[PDB]
């Protein structure tokens, strides 16, 4: 996970915002939660706003929709590179640290 070009570790919301422009639909990057310890965001550019998507905690489990769980975010992330399923679009271009 902190070998994964998409995450960005301790940055606000603000910070991931200003990082994913100009708008690019499926530009992403995820962000430790700073309110929620140990809980993430996913942020997506779309539409030329930025998406941003809580990563809960069940069971262990990681989650966006509470419909499809996974081991860990690198799962998560291959998973909504293939299809967007709960999220506005598919991710595609990692915004690199």
């Amino acid at each position: 996970l902190s070998l994964m070009p998409w995450f960005h570790g301790k940055i606000s919301g603000q910070e991931a915002v200003q990082q994913l422009q100009p708008p690019e639909d499926g530009l992403f990057l995820v962000r430790e939660s700073a309110r929620h310890p140990g809980d993430y965001v996913l942020c997506v550019s779309f539409g030329r706003d930025v998406i941003h998507y809580r990563v809960l905690h069940r069971d262990g489990h990681l989650t966006i929709d509470e419909a499809v769980f996974f081991c860990n975010l690198m799962d998560m992330v291959e998973h909504y590179s293939k299809d967007k399923g709960a999220i506005c679009t598919k991710l595609v271009r990692p915004k690199r640290k």
